[PDB]
């Protein structure tokens, strides 16, 4: 049973983990180092000597797509499509195996002894309001079913034992809380947060499984074995037995705090807003605990890289519905969800428009995607040289652009005319068939596949780089 | 005086030239290798062992903008901006800079003529699988008209159609085609002398492709880029002058009335153009160096070497645009947009609506951009040349329907089959600037700026951190 430490050893053996012994400040400096590292596609980083703390800080864990694949037990990034077919089928799944004891409860501190200032919580960007917890798996139950939701919600430090719980309203945690308030007026909402669980559990948290299903069950499928958990000390929620640190407590109904500003995955600061306060009554941890953290900012960042790997999971699901789709890609540069490029085997005049409408309606992850570019299958969706070529040689802008107004848009997207509402643009860059054009369309240059294959074979021997 | 061989030694010293000793076919395989190389921003390539020939093939010479700059003697590509300002002023007496004529030159060490001429001995490349035939792609075609002394140099592609016959595919507004057309009127039925140089020095090659006036010889502009007069030699069979340092020269004539169906050939748009008739160039002499090297390239789906050349030569217009529109910080036409079809412009925005004035300027000020169908406008925090910045701007600063300008029934290239009607089509401008009060009623986002003190500290300890190892 691989916990997180086993994963770090695996990475270190493969030159995918680097230990920093120099003094480095959790205030701003770690983010700067990790940002350079990620942008050059370097290793995961373990800062063994954070200025002013004894607990090492692990970050950039999932800063390459390879390391996301490795964290699901697979060799490479193409294996992620198979986990996508699996995800199709859930739309008996395996419960958790509850241990009687666990390393994450070796050292326990509670009540007045709780001090989150002892943890090397990072400050990411210069005008961020305060230190911010960024890799917490938040565990909740609602009042109406047994299912335990795991989510990643950022958490601002506001006291020795107070965090802000910044879940957006469509998240599992926020729905569970909202229902608890209606169904049990005035009663404290139990909550627990696990830091540094095994990678299958972490990636399971972030994969959008149904709300009906526990993210613990999915992680079991990725792992091949049941997720090992332990009952929390102060509530009936279960947390991963291998966790490095666990926070337990509750949300007092009505209690809220102004959150942020914080730099966001779009590369801008979110302005201040109110969210629930999470009161921390217990902090449990391993001997030798490692603090797992990250940051978001201008893309690409670790979330963006996670998001590119998880898009591979969705390709199969889309292809099941739309078998004409050859590839489907959401570039990191587009803030991970705002632009999609789709390639198809076009079969009839107008086909591109059906595909756009499918991207905008089929799955909710893409409901808010404001640019969609559709191309033929001779275009590599992942290369702007091909995509721009297609746009500039197969479109007449006014004929081939679809605009739709008053559509749902992310409420934090300041570029839309009104919060929550905006337009979308679809670019039909497919070759135009009779009916779509009265001109003689051009015959595109295709490569000889035998020449390509021969050059693949002798490429290393050629030794050009 | 740097000839081409000196340039290749310079490149090799800097890891910018790679010699391939493996057997490689000029039919299709070289193009494939060069294409991968260029798309990964790799070196120039010298295939020392082309399957079925003894003459090495040089390609991807100018596949990088750096190497275009190096070929003009410079560190970087901006020196072309100074040429921008110079070309402005002519609309400078010692820009009446002639050629220096040598008697004898390495390009005439080995000579072959009449029935001995066999172009099949040259490793002429076939670029794409459905191309009609092997194609000469880096020939500097030299011509004189009957009415002035000026020698025009152009690059016109030439299909192989016989042991001693090429098709001369010059479009009708080119210098060569005008010279020929005038010769026919002024000397009915007389053969039109023409010569083609392969593998000249880099300043000559780059000069050939610069858009100088028809009044001026492209040999004179190369002299300005070089700093010294272009060294030439008289041809054997005519009075035209070719670069002394050329690796190979073809001499001959066009027989009036003689034409051949040309192509299909794949071209810089990434499509095949269909068959069409052009004059036939009859080759009477082939002169060359000892150890001659064949310089070639290919055009196809961008980016290719022509596109990269085109991008470096557009730097010439930035200064001219900036004189008119000083708000413009950068102006870039990516190769992947067929070199002219999309432009990205960055500005210091000064008032609501500013992006729209700029779009209209791109579409109206200069003729080279009249036919540009997409324009993206951004602020000066965006590097116009990095799709990671440009896509970021588009996706964080636009509402698609509010911020997109479409205009219909505008001039479009007649060969752009994607427009509804030949010569007529729409254009799109994307305003991706930050929206000011008036343009939006929302509170706009404040971007994340780094602490310069943090950055500086990390620069200092970066090597000691040793993240790579
Ligand atoms: C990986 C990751 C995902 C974050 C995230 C972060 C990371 C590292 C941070 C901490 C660096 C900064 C932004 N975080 C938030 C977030 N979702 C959310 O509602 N609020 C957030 O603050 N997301 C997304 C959220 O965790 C995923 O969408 C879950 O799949 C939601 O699960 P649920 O649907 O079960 O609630
Ligand atoms: C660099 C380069 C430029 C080509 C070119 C090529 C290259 C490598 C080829 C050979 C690979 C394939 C497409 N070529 C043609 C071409 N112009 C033309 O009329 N027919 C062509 O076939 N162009 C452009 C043309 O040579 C330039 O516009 C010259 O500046 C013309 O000079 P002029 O204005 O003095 O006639
Ligand atoms: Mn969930
Ligand atoms: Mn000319
Ligand atoms: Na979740
Ligand atoms: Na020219």
């Amino acid at each position: 049973y691989n916990d997180l430490r086993d994963f770090l050893t695996l990475l270190e053996q493969q030159g995918e983990l680097k230990r920093i012994t120099l003094p480095v400040d959790p205030h701003l400096e770690i983010t700067e180092i990790a940002d350079r590292t990620l942008r050059a596609g370097g290793p995961a980083l373990l800062f063994e000597n954070p200025k002013g703390y004894s607990m090492p800080v692990l970050c950039n864990l999932f800063g390459t797509p390879k390391r996301v694949a490795m964290g699901m037990g697979q060799e490479d990034v193409s294996a992620l499509r198979e986990v996508g077919k699996l995800l199709a089928f859930l739309k008996l799944n395996m419960p958790t195996k509850r241990l009687r004891g666990a390393p994450c409860q070796q050292k326990i501190v509670s009540g007045d002894d709780v001090d989150l200032n002892r943890i090397p919580i990072m400050t990411c960007w210069p005008e961020d309001a305060a230190p911010l917890i960024t890799w917490g798996l938040t565990v909740t139950r609602g009042p109406h079913k047994e299912r335990q939701n795991l989510g990643i919600y950022r958490q601002q430090l506001i006291g020795k034992n107070k965090l802000i719980m910044r879940w957006l309203s469509h998240r599992g945690g926020a729905l569970d809380y909202q229902e608890w308030c209606a169904a049990h007026p005035g009663e404290r909402f139990p909550v627990s947060v696990a830091l540094g669980a095994d990678p299958a559990t972490i990636l399971g948290a972030v994969t959008p499984v149904p709300d009906t299903l526990s993210e613990y069950a999915f992680a079991g499928l990725l792992r091949g074995t049941k997720t090992e958990v332990v009952k929390c000390i102060s509530n009936d929620l279960e947390v991963p037995a291998s966790a490095e640190i666990v926070l337990e407590g509750y949300i007092e109904q009505g209690e809220t705090a102004p959150e942020g500003p914080y730099g966001d995955h779009t590369g801008y600061y979110n302005e201040v807003d109110s969210f629930p306060v999470f009161t921390v009554t217990h902090i449990t941890q391993r001997e030798d605990a490692i603090y797992h953290s990250t940051y978001t900012g201008r893309p690409p960042d670790e979330p963006a890289v996670l998001g590119v790997a998880l898009n591979e999971v969705f390709v199969p699901i889309l292809q099941k519905q739309f078998p004409e789709i050859v590839d489907f890609y959401l570039p990191p540069e587009g803030c991970s969800y705002r632009l999609a490029v789709v390639t198809i085997k076009k079969q009839y005049a107008g086909h591109a428009k059906r595909v756009m409408m499918g991207v905008w309606s089929f799955l909710r992850q893409f409901m808010y995607t404001k640019f969609v570019i559709v191309c033929d299958d001779d275009v590599n969706a992942r290369d702007w040289n091909d995509v721009i070529w297609a746009i500039t040689t197969r479109m007449d802008p006014a004929r081939d652009t679809v605009l739709v107004e008053n559509t749902p848009i992310d409420y934090l997207d300041f570029a839309s005319p009104v919060s929550g509402l905006g337009s979308k643009m679809g670019l039909d860059a497919t070759n135009k068939w009779p009916g779509e054009t009265q001109r003689e369309w051009g015959r595109p240059i295709k490569k000889d596949p035998d020449v390509v294959a021969h050059i693949d074979a002798i490429w290393d021997e050629l030794a050009i780089f």
